[PDB]
DNA sequence: TGAGGTAGTAGGTTGTA
DNA sequence: ACAACCTACTACCTC
């Protein structure tokens, strides 16, 4: 019952370490020298900025002479040495891998023989392996993946009676430096580079969208493996590699918690409220009132094509709906549709959604004011044609401001398969008794999430809270800061999950510049005034604290922040949320020698944790850790931790719980949905989230 | 696009005594 | 050039 982590701590130390430094009279320096080096004298290098280390004397210099030869210990008051070393350490691992181990280094992982071949594709396995070095240790971790391969060349399939498309993605697997793009010349493109070689060396690429059906189960069947075989086929190699390595020397079991220096903690599920104290989200959710109630005016937009292509009726849409009235209003919620869609009936057809951008002006005064029910065929939607899904969202929340909840064809084609799998199909809707019974159907199967879903995205979108906590916060004001790439021009987000139990109170577009992951001085200052004024509106007053979540490095300037909450006179703190650690935590049972894993599980060293917030399935696959590192110190790094894993059970759009907190949650999807313009910046209003 | 989860593929991207 | 995150897409199973 052990807690084990995928990382080891050497017994030696960093500067314990004999090590031989060459320095020799741009960051690509010394590489070439580097190269020859490692070619003639056969043993393990690295360099850094004009400066080469080894653990071995080099006999043979290719004629090259070094400015100055050391044999000493390492400066562990330099970064420059400690990060030279942690370059030497990894290379000499990846050395001893290479060899007495039968490794190949593919791209920026070390690829390990194969271990399953389905129809013509290789799987094989690999990990990755890191170096650091903290308060004179050297900490290796390592993390187990797979990768994919074609058998068959572009050779055989010019041969045999096979067609190449013009502009296919093709792979020429090389060493290290994989690109991607008889004996019959192939002309390929790469950016904007043309170019040619033999058909030999190029195969087709492998990845989901290629790969023939019939495939994708059994690569996906293969590719997610449970915590046990995971974790035992990681351990496994890792033990296999320690017995050649001998520059550094470990435990008998370096694996767990105790031999890395984290402790561990536990923490407790928080406390909902749905008008009163729920234990959890699922319980108040069915036999509960929200916290805040309110009426809905819904609209209805069906397209012909249900009736066209498929077999669905505007009497059963009208007939599911009125499933949806009976629901919520024993939540407290009353719906009410639009009597306005009945003067433009019978459009919405195949034309309509060819000519949208015509026909849409004229359609905004008959869905004012409401929350529009789209009902369109995944065909419309997905079809690069009509693309009408980004269109709808563009010219419904992108202007007009009006929330849109999308249904296709596939939910309703469900729902009308359970409704006549039970009977009960002769009537329903009218006379208030079918509905119930309707009701009592699904309550009992697996088609009560995708009505509970559309519903809170109903809510939520008619600014509506469903739940808070019911426990207040440590701090009394998170701020939540994201940014999205997108390929070029960036678009970003701070918002506010401000309130200790949990309200968006505001939420702000880092639209100015912003050029890559950097917040200019101006933006920044201005960005937390406005909100520390939002929060002011509320509340008739001012926090006594302020907690800022970061997603990815904080990269900012903390200056002004310091400066801004002290004008204000308010402590602060600045967090950072790496939601893609490239670690693997587990707990060990000895007696059925297994592995598992506990939800809210913290690992915590210094001023770092790892945080455990989801429980997935055997078959969905392991849990993924969160690393959160706190930058400053002004409250314990234990509230901290419970801040954030207390901050994820605000999805309030769903019953499935999410793995971040609301914070970032609810910072990346607006950030998305601002960038491809279906929000309008105009308003940035609180309690709505159209996007969610 | 009912939603969440995890796990492959391809590319940015900022800092470097 | 090396590290360590980030972005996007696709696929499946769960509720
Ligand atoms: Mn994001
Ligand atoms: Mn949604």
């Amino acid at each position: 019952m052990e807690a084990y982590i995928t990382e080891m701590v050497s017994r030696e130390r960093a500067n314990e370490l004999e090590v031989y430094v060459y320095v020799f009279p741009n960051y690509e320096g010394v590489y070439h020298i580097m190269r020859a080096w490692q070619r003639a004298n056969d043993l393990p290098l690295a360099y850094n900025q004009h400066t080469i280390m080894a653990f071995s004397p080099v006999r043979h210099m290719c004629g090259y002479t070094p400015m100055e030869t050391q044999k000493r210990h390492i400066n562990i008051d330099s970064p420059f040495e400690r990060a030279l070393l942690e370059r030497l350490i990894k290379n000499s691992l990846i050395f001893t891998a290479e060899r007495h181990l039968h490794a190949k280094r593919v791209g920026h992982a070390l690829r390990l023989n194969q271990v399953q071949q389905i129809r013509q594709v290789i799987i094989y396995e690999a990990i990755e392996l890191y170096v650091n070095i903290i308060e004179n240790r050297i900490s290796i971790g390592f993390h187990l993946t797979h990768q994919f391969e074609y058998v068959y060349t572009l050779q055989s399939m010019i041969e045999q009676g096979k067609t190449i498309r013009p502009g296919m993605r093709v792979v020429h697997s090389n060493g290290r430096q994989h690109y991607t793009y008889s004996t019959r010349v192939i002309h390929v493109r790469t950016k904007e580079q043309r170019l040619s070689y033999a058909a030999t060396l190029l195969k087709p690429l492998c990845t989901f969208e290629t790969m023939q059906p019939q495939d994708v189960l059994n690569v996906s069947k293969c590719i997610k493996l449970s915590a046990s075989k995971r974790m035992k086929c990681t351990y496994r190699w890792i033990q296999q590699l320690r017995a050649q390595y001998r520059h550094l020397t470990f435990a008998p079991n370096p694996f767990t918690i105790a031999q890395n220096g984290y402790k561990l903690d536990q923490l407790s599920t928080p406390k909902v409220h749905f008008h009163r104290d729920y234990a959890t989200v699922v319980s108040g959710m069915k036999t509960g009132k929200l916290y805040k109630g309110g009426n809905i005016k819904i609209s209805v937009l069906f397209d012909e094509d249900f009736y066209l292509k498929h077999h669905i009726t505007k009497k059963d849409i009208y007939q599911f709906i009125a499933v949806l009235q009976k629901i919520a209003i024993a939540q407290g919620v009353n719906m009410t549709i639009s009597t306005s869609t009945k003067s433009i009936t019978g459009k919405f057809t195949d034309d309509f959604f060819h000519h949208f951008t015509e026909e849409v002006e004229a359609l905004q005064p008959i869905f004012a004011q409401t929350t529009v029910l789209a009902f369109i065929t995944s065909t419309h939607l997905s079809n690069k044609k009509t693309r009408s899904y980004q269109l709808l969202k563009q010219y419904f929340g992108g202007k007009w401001d009006i929330a849109s909840q999308v249904i296709t064809e596939k939910t309703i084609e469900a729902f009308q398969k359970i409704l006549h799998k039970h009977g009960l199909k002769n009537f329903y809707p009218n006379d208030e008794q079918h509905c119930l019974r309707v009701i009592d159907v699904l309550k009992n199967e697996s088609f009560y999430y995708t009505v509970m879903n559309i519903l809170l995205g109903v809510y939520v979108k008619s600014g509506i809270q469903p739940w808070i906590l019911a426990n207040t916060t440590h701090s009394d004001c998170f701020i939540g800061i994201d940014v999205s790439h997108e390929n070029g021009n960036s678009a970003a987000g701070m918002m506010n999950v401000i309130g200790s139990q949990g309200h968006l109170i505001q939420q702000a577009p880092l639209n100015g510049i912003l050029a890559g992951e950097k917040i200019d001085d101006t933006l920044l200052a201005n960005l937390l005034k406005q909100m520390i004024k939002a929060y002011h509106t509320q509340f008739q007053r001012f926090p006594k604290h302020i907690t800022i979540h970061r997603d990815g490095f904080w990269r900012e300037h903390t200056a002004l922040v310091e400066k801004i909450m002290s004008h204000y006179e308010i402590t602060y703190d600045i967090v950072e949320i790496i939601k893609k650690p490239n670690r693997r935590m587990a707990f060990f049972n000895s007696v059925d020698n297994t592995f598992s894993t506990r939800q809210g599980t913290v690992y915590q060293r210094g001023n770092e944790a790892f945080l455990c917030a989801t429980n997935p399935q055997q078959k969905v696959g392991m849990a993924q850790p969160i690393k959160i590192h706190q930058v400053t110190k002004t409250l314990p790094f234990s509230h901290i931790i419970e801040d954030v894993y207390n901050l994820s059970f605000l999805h309030i759009h769903a019953m499935n719980k999410m793995r971040l907190p609301a914070t970032i949650h609810y910072a990346d999807l607006s950030a998305t949905a601002y960038q491809r313009g279906q929000v309008m910046p105009r308003s940035g209003n609180q309690t709505n989230l159209p996007f969610v």
